[PDB]
């Protein structure tokens, strides 16, 4: 089993500067994609779909405010939208398809980079997501979560630490956070579970300087229930190709997808 993510800030940019035609040719049998910024008349575009794979997306009321989409080469048993919250549901920002045994969710945190508005909005969104998951622990169904969380977990994952502790994606708050979820919930970090390397980052700022100094930092996961944590095999976060401002993540698991 292979799971693809990308934040692919807008599907149509995105999809222009070749990003369908990538996705095609890499053997995946999950993609998931954050932040399309498309209505579900956009995606109804012909060429968004992909050969061989079912595509289902939930979209924001305002379209460019959210909105993810996931591809799957089997049919979901059931394909679920929204977590019953407003910073969710208002927004396009959860979509879980489900499987034999496991769950596939792709999941859209606001960026909380554009002033206190919507870091507001970012600290409301986590403090439900944590609510969510605290009542998920007792289910018996694995899952992953396909995650563009705009936070950076550890020091390694970001560059030049230090200067980012005051920014959005590595605050105090923040990465408490994510301990609170790696840490006392249980789940675990895809990633880190077969690569315990830095210099591994998903997102840079779109300027000239930070491709060539690797100023980056790591927003994108795939957050997994414990039940999965020995099934990861491989996790990688290419430099190249791209078509954003995030890195593709793509994991390779031993399990067999069903059903």
């Amino acid at each position: 089993m292979r799971i693809i993510s990308v934040n692919v800030n807008g599907i149509q940019a995105a999809a222009e500067r070749g990003l369908l035609s990538w996705l095609q040719a890499q053997n995946a049998d999950v993609i998931c994609l954050q932040d399309t910024r498309a209505s579900a008349f956009d995606l109804d575009d012909p060429s968004f779909q992909l050969d061989g794979y079912f595509l289902y997306a939930c979209d924001a009321e305002l379209p460019e405010q959210g909105g993810v989409a996931l591809y799957s080469r089997l049919q979901p048993k059931a394909v679920i939208s929204g977590l019953g919250f407003e910073t969710a549901d208002r927004y396009g920002r959860y979509l879980q398809a489900d499987f034999d045994k496991v769950s596939i969710a792709t999941l859209l945190l606001p960026s909380g980079q554009s002033g206190d508005e919507s870091l507001n909005q970012k600290f409301k969104f986590m403090d439900d997501f944590t609510h969510y998951l605290s009542k998920q622990r007792r289910k018996r169904r694995e899952y992953i979560y396909c995650g563009s969380l705009y936070v950076a977990h550890q020091k390694m994952d970001v560059k030049n630490w230090r200067e980012c502790q005051q920014m959005p994606g590595f605050l105090a708050p923040e990465r408490a956070w994510l301990d609170e979820v790696f840490g006392n919930l249980g789940y675990a970090d895809a990633l880190r579970e077969v690569s315990r390397e830095g210099d591994q980052f998903s997102w840079w700022p779109d300027s000239e300087q930070a491709e060539m100094l690797n100023l980056g930092w790591r927003f994108d996961y795939q957050v997994l229930t414990p039940g999965l944590r020995r099934f990861v095999r491989n996790a990688k976060l290419p430099r190249q190709p791209r078509f954003s401002q995030h890195a593709p993540l793509i994991v390779d698991y031993d399990w067999q997808l069903s059903i």
